[PDB]
C-alpha cells in the first residue's frame, strides 16, 4: 500500500465534465467550448493530411503518360486556333473531377464507416479541463485487420468504376491508406465508469489506470504542485471555476429568495392555471400557496419588526462572465470572427494557432502524424468534398497540367510555325 | 545553523501562483496573462532559429551543382520564348516546396516527439510574479544521447525519402540538431513540492536549494531589499496584488451580505426547485431557510432600531480591474491589437519588444542562443508550416535563385542573340 | 446503455432493434449519465424560464384584489 495523491474523482474535479456540460450552470460563453468540440474538423483534417500525402506522388510522369489513352479517346484537333485553346482545358477539368470524385467516394465511404468515432469531442474538454487526457488502446485479434483489408478493396471499387487512372494512386498508397484506417480505430477516449488517474508523489511519473488495470495515458499541460497537496491547475476552464459557482449560486439565490416572498403580506406574532378561466384561479391560487405566519414566544419581550423586499440583479454579473467567457476562449485559442459589414457574429471559426495547440497533438498521440500537415484555415470552412479540389490545386498536380498546357501549345506551335 | 531572509514559502507568495491562475482571483484581466503562457511560441521561435541557421550554409554552390540533375530529369527547353520562362519558376518553386517539406517534416517529428516539455508556461509565471525563476538540471546516463543520435536519423529518413537534396544540409548540420535537441531535454521548470529559494543576508548571492539539495537559478529581477527584513518586488504582478486582494475581498464581502439578509423579515426581541412545481415549492423554500429571530436580555434598557439594506457594486471596481490588467500588461510587454475596422479586440500577439524581453532570455539560459534569431512579430502569427518559406525567403536561398534564373535567361538569351 | 460491455442497444415493444449513434453520453460513478449533447447544454435555463413564468403568472393570479386584511 503506497500513499499517491489523486486528480480525477473529487469534486473540483468531477464537478468540471458537469459545468463544462452545463449540468449546474452555463450563459451564452458555453457555445464556444460547442464550436471548439467539432467532431468534423478533425475528419476534414485528417482527409486533407492524406490526400496531401496522397495526391503529390505521380505528378511528374502519369500526366503524359494517360494524355496518351485520351488522345485517341477524343477524336478532335483538326485545327490549331479554336480546338486546341479550349480543348485541353475542359479535358484537364474532366481528368482533375474525375479523379477527383474517386478519391472523394472512396474517402467518404471508409471515414463514414469506421470514423464516426466521436473521441475528439471529449478530447478537447480534457485537454481542456485537467491538461491531459486518459485514454486507453483497444487491441483485438488481427481478423478485424483482414477484414478493413477486405473492405478497402470494395471501398476503391467505387473510384475503380468512376476512374480508371485514379486507381493507379491508391494501390501504391493503400499501405498508408490501410494505415490511417487501423491507427484510426486503434485508440479511443476511455469513456468508461471508475476510472481513476492520480498523480504518484515519491517518483513524479503520473499514471492512468482503469479498473485496477494500468493503461497508457498522454499529458499535454501538466499541472502545479507544492505544499498544498491538492495541486492547482493551469489549465484554462479552472482559470473561471470560481466564477461560474458564484454566479450559480448566486442563480439558486435568486430563485430561493423570489419563490419565498411569493405571497403579498406577512404578519408575525402544471399548465392548468391557463387554461381554465379566472374565477377557478382565483379560489385555486389563494388555496395553492397558503398564508402562513411566522411566530416564537417571549414574554415581556416584544416584536419591533422590518422588512426588506429585493432580488439579486442576475444580468449584470451575466454579462460579466458572458464577457469573461468570450475573452478567454478567444486569447486561449485565437478564435476568428469573420462577419460581413455591421455584422455582429456571423461564424466562429479555428484559426492558426489553435489547430496547432488541439488538434495535431491529438494526431501527435495517434501516430499518424509522421506524414500529414495541418488544414490552411478558410480550407476548413469550405466543404467536404470541395476541400480536395483546392488541395491539389495547392499541390504540383495541376501545375504540372500548366506545364503540360505549355508543351502541347508550344509542340502544335512549331507545327504551325 | 545560520540565519537567511526566506523568499518562496510564504503568505505573499504562494497567495501569488494561486491568484495568477486564478485560485482566488479573477476578472476579465487573466486571459491577458493565458496569452502570455502560450508553449507555442517557444516551439515556433526555435524552429525558426535552426532553419535561419540552416537554409543560408550552402545557398552559393548547391544550386548550381543541383541546377545539372533536374536539367536532364525534366526534357524541355526546345524554344527560349515560352518554355524558359515558365519552366524556371515552377522547377524553382517545386525545389523549394520539397525542400521546404522534408525540412518540416523532420523537425515536426523532433519537436512533437520531445518538445512537449510545457516548461515555457510555468517559466513566465516565475519570470512575472518573483522576478526569477527556479529550475533543476537533469543528467542522465550518455546513453539517451546515443538513443537521440538514433531517432534522428530515422527522424530524416522521412526527409530523405521525399528529397535527396535536403538531406545534405541535415547531414551538415547534425551536430546543430543533436545539439538543440539534447539541450532541449536537458533543463526543467523545477516541477516539485516542498522546494525552497531565498536571498544570503551576509553575502547577497541568493540561492535555490531543491529537498536539501543546492542546484542552479536563474535571475531576471531581483528584487530590493532593505532593513525591513520583508523584502519589497519590482516584478509586474506585484503592482497590481493588492487590488486583486481588495476585489476578493468585495467579492467574498458581497457574497456573505446577499446570503445574510436572505429573509424578507426581519425582528427584534442541486436543480431540486426547478423541475419540482411550485406547490411543494413553497412548501420546501419556508421549511429551507428558517426565520429566526435575534435577542439579547437587557432590563430597563429597551430596544430602538435600524434597518440597512445594500449591497456592495462589485461591476464599477471590477471593470477599474479589468483596465487595469490590460493597461499594466499592455505597458510592461508592449502586447499589439491588430483588429478590423470598427473592430473590438479580435488578436492579441507578442510584439518585438516582448519576445525581446521573455523569450531570448529563455533561450540564453537554454545556452542554444548563440546560433538562433529572433522571429519577427507578423511571422509569428503565421502557420507552422507556412513560417519556414518566408524564413528561407527572408534568406538568400531564393534570392541565389533569381540569381541562377537571371543567368540561364542571360546564356541563352546570348544563344538565340 | 448495458453496465457490463460497453454495447448499448435498441428494444422495441420485447424485441431487440437496431439502432444508430451519433453522439454518445459520457457515463462515470453518476450512474446517470450525463449528455454531450447541444440540447442538455440549456434544459436547465428554460426549466428556469419555465418556473419564472409559472410563477409569475400565479403571484400576479395571487394579489388580484385591492384590499388585503389580516384578522
Amino acid at each position: 500500500d503506497e500513499a499517491v495523491i489523486d486528480i480525477f474523482p473529487t469534486g473540483q474535479t468531477m464537478s468540471f465534465l458537469r459545468l463544462l456540460h452545463g449540468f449546474l450552470g452555463t450563459c451564452r460563453g458555453q457555445s464556444m467550448h460547442q464550436v471548439l468540440r467539432d467532431p468534423c474538423v478533425l475528419r476534414k483534417q485528417l482527409l486533407y493530411g492524406v490526400c496531401k500525402t496522397l495526391f503529390d506522388t505521380i505528378t511528374v510522369r502519369r500526366v503524359a503518360e494517360e494524355w496518351k489513352l485520351h488522345a485517341a479517346l477524343f477524336p478532335y484537333r483538326a485545327l490549331d486556333e479554336e480546338d486546341l485553346e479550349q480543348y485541353l482545358l475542359v479535358w484537364s477539368a474532366s481528368l482533375r473531377q474525375s479523379v477527383q470524385t474517386g478519391v472523394l467516394g472512396a474517402l467518404r465511404d471508409i471515414l463514414y464507416q469506421y470514423a464516426d468515432n466521436d473521441d475528439y469531442g471529449l478530447y478537447v474538454d480534457w485537454c481542456v479541463t485537467v491538461g491531459l487526457v486518459p485514454l486507453l488502446d483497444v487491441k483485438t485479434k488481427p481478423s478485424e485487420a483482414a477484414e478493413r483489408a477486405q473492405f478497402v478493396r470494395a471501398a476503391v471499387q467505387r473510384a475503380t468504376e468512376t476512374h480508371p487512372l485514379a486507381q493507379d494512386l491508391l494501390q501504391a498508397n493503400l499501405a498508408l491508406l490501410l494505415q490511417v484506417a487501423e491507427r484510426l480505430g486503434a485508440v479511443r477516449v476511455a469513456n468508461a465508469p471508475e476510472v481513476r488517474v492520480f498523480k504518484k508523489v515519491r517518483s513524479e511519473r503520473l499514471e492512468a489506470q482503469l479498473r485496477g488495470k494500468h493503461i497508457r495515458l498522454y499529458v499535454a499541460a501538466e499541472p502545479l504542485a507544492y505544499e498544498r497537496d491538492k495541486l492547482l491547475f493551469t489549465t484554462p476552464v479552472a482559470h473561471l471555476h470560481e466564477e461560474i459557482l458564484r454566479y450559480d449560486g448566486l442563480c439558486r439565490h435568486q430563485k430561493i429568495c423570489q419563490l419565498l416572498n411569493t405571497f403579498p403580506v406577512k404578519v408575525v406574532t402544471d399548465a392548468e392555471l391557463y387554461h381554465l378561466p379566472v374565477l377557478e384561479a382565483v379560489r385555486k391560487a389563494r388555496d395553492a400557496a397558503p398564508f402562513r405566519p411566522l411566530a416564537v414566544e417571549d414574554n415581556r419581550l416584544v416584536a419591533n419588526s422590518f422588512f426588506s423586499q429585493f432580488v439579486p440583479g442576475t444580468e449584470s454579473l451575466e454579462r460579466f462572465l458572458t464577457q469573461l467567457w468570450e475573452n478567454e476562449y478567444f486569447r486561449t485559442f485565437r478564435l476568428r470572427r469573420l462577419v460581413t459589414h455591421q455584422g455582429a457574429e456571423e461564424a466562429i471559426v479555428y484559426s492558426n494557432y489553435t489547430v496547432e495547440r488541439v488538434t495535431l497533438p491529438y494526431l501527435c498521440h495517434i501516430l499518424a502524424l509522421g506524414t500529414l500537415d495541418p488544414v490552411p484555415e478558410a480550407y476548413l470552412q469550405l466543404s467536404f468534398g470541395e476541400i480536395v479540389a483546392a488541395a491539389y490545386d495547392d499541390s504540383k498536380f495541376c501545375r504540372y497540367v500548366e506545364l503540360i498546357c505549355s508543351r502541347e501549345k508550344a509542340r502544335r506551335r512549331q507545327m504551325s510555325r
